[PDB]
């Protein structure tokens, strides 16, 4: 699927990973730590 990250990636354009950081369980957990699993697919 193309949602795993996208979705998560569809609002720090604006939340910036802050907004997230006070309300998100699937969202703090998904640009810093689900990363980790496209980190090694693609490098960042």
């Amino acid at each position: 699927m193309t949602g795993l990250a996208e979705a998560i990636a569809n609002t720090v354009q604006a939340a910036q990973q802050h907004d997230s950081v006070k309300l998100g369980t699937s969202i703090v957990d998904i640009v810093a730590n689900g990363v980790g699993l496209l980190g090694k697919l693609f490098g960042f």
